[PDB]
């Protein structure tokens, strides 16, 4: 295909996000780099409004699919790279258990030899005192299995899937995710058959940076075929 090409080494990745949660507003810049080879993507975002209104961890899957590694039976249903370097669309929905829930649109693409992700991010509905306003997830991350599936009808991809978010007291907080993904160029893009990719990853902090930020380490595999 089209983009299998591009992602033959490690790719820099930019992430700009603009949020707005139950009218607070913020923004968020990442850097990093990307090896679809080995699946992994190494990150740092920082808070550029000053403290992140919500807690890290919520943000993660929004804050780069295409940097999956796909086992080479399985490269045929790849469609996060089929669709580059014009890129595609990410939409979700994300449904807080007993809390409010996030709407996110973004654009990933190529920007000359860097792989982007704009992000606008709409949260409501949260409770003022839940899990989330409150600050009270712990400060990691658990592995999950996304699940994926084609949309013959929209010329993309549906996928689903649990985020399971580990509360302070022990308790889990439940992250229900719905996405939608579609080409932003007219050209060929690559319709999967039902598979999953499985995700893993580590959150840590720059000892030195005095900013809000996280440190994101994360690998993941396609499979199921």
């Amino acid at each position: 295909s089209k983009g299998e090409e591009l992602f033959t080494g490690v790719v820099p990745i930019l992430v700009e996000l603009d949020g707005d949660v139950n009218g607070h507003k913020f923004s968020v810049s990442g850097e990093g780099e990307g090896d679809a080879t080995y699946g992994k993507l190494t990150l740092k975002f920082i808070c550029t409004t000053g403290k992140l209104p919500v807690p890290w961890p919520t943000l993660v899957t929004t804050f780069v699919q295409c940097f999956s590694r796909y086992p080479d039976h399985m490269k045929r249903h790849d469609f996060f790279k089929s669709a580059m370097p014009e890129g595609y669309v990410q939409e979700r929905t994300i449904f807080f258990k007993d809390d409010g829930n996030y709407k996110t649109r973004a654009e990933v693409k190529f920007e000359g030899d860097t792989l982007v992700n704009r992000i606008e991010l709409k949260g409501i509905d949260f409770k003022e005192d839940g899990n989330i306003l409150g600050h009270k997830l712990e400060y990691n991350y658990n592995s999950h299995n996304v699940y994926i599936m084609a949309d013959k009808q929209k010329n993309g991809i549906k996928v689903n899937f649990k985020i399971r978010h580990n509360i302070e007291d022990g308790s889990v907080q439940l992250a229900d995710h719905y996405q939608q993904n579609t080409p932003i160029g007219d050209g060929p893009v690559l319709l999967p058959d039902n598979h999953y990719l499985s995700t893993q990853s580590a959150l840590s902090k720059d000892p030195n940076e005095k900013r809000d930020h996280m440190v994101l380490l994360e690998f993941v595999t396609a499979a199921g075929i």
